[PDB]
Protein backbone atom coordinates (compact mmCIF):
# COMPACT_ATOMS: atom_id res chain seq x y z
CA UNK A 1 0.00 0.00 0.00
CA UNK A 2 0.93 3.46 -0.75
CA UNK A 3 1.71 5.75 2.77
CA UNK A 4 2.57 9.43 3.17
CA UNK A 5 5.72 10.67 5.02
CA UNK A 6 5.50 12.72 7.82
CA UNK A 7 6.61 15.26 5.58
CA UNK A 8 3.80 13.96 3.22
CA UNK A 9 6.69 12.55 1.07
CA UNK A 10 5.37 8.48 -1.16
CA UNK A 11 6.02 6.31 0.50
CA UNK A 12 4.91 2.33 0.65
CA UNK A 13 2.53 1.01 3.81
CA UNK A 14 3.96 -2.66 5.15
CA UNK A 15 3.24 -4.84 8.09
CA UNK A 16 5.08 -4.83 11.30
CA UNK A 17 7.43 -7.43 10.27
CA UNK A 18 9.09 -7.23 7.44
CA UNK A 19 9.74 -3.39 7.22
CA UNK A 20 13.87 -2.46 8.05
CA UNK A 21 12.76 0.30 9.77
CA UNK A 22 10.91 -2.66 12.41
CA UNK A 23 14.47 -4.76 12.47
CA UNK A 24 16.53 -1.54 13.49
CA UNK A 25 14.04 -1.20 16.01
CA UNK A 26 13.90 -4.53 17.44
CA UNK A 27 17.82 -5.11 17.10
CA UNK A 28 18.69 -1.84 19.10
CA UNK A 29 17.27 -0.16 21.96
CA UNK A 30 13.79 1.15 22.75
CA UNK A 31 12.93 4.91 23.98
CA UNK A 32 10.21 7.26 24.14
CA UNK A 33 11.67 9.56 21.08
CA UNK A 34 11.64 5.93 19.14
CA UNK A 35 7.98 5.51 20.43
CA UNK A 36 6.68 8.33 18.84
CA UNK A 37 8.16 8.35 15.57
CA UNK A 38 7.06 4.94 15.44
CA UNK A 39 3.25 5.88 16.49
CA UNK A 40 3.41 9.10 13.34
CA UNK A 41 5.04 6.16 10.53
CA UNK A 42 1.56 4.16 11.20
CA UNK A 43 -1.05 3.07 8.70
CA UNK A 44 -3.27 5.29 10.06
CA UNK A 45 -4.10 4.44 13.38
CA UNK A 46 -2.15 3.53 16.83
CA UNK A 47 -3.01 0.16 16.64
CA UNK A 48 -3.46 -1.63 12.88
CA UNK A 49 -0.70 -4.48 13.14
CA UNK A 50 0.86 -2.45 10.05
CA UNK A 51 3.30 0.24 9.69
CA UNK A 52 4.00 3.21 7.16
CA UNK A 53 7.97 3.13 5.46
CA UNK A 54 8.84 5.92 3.29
Amino acid sequence: LSCLTPDNKPGKCVNIKKCTHLAEIEEDPIGEDETTYLKNSVCAGPEDNSVCCG
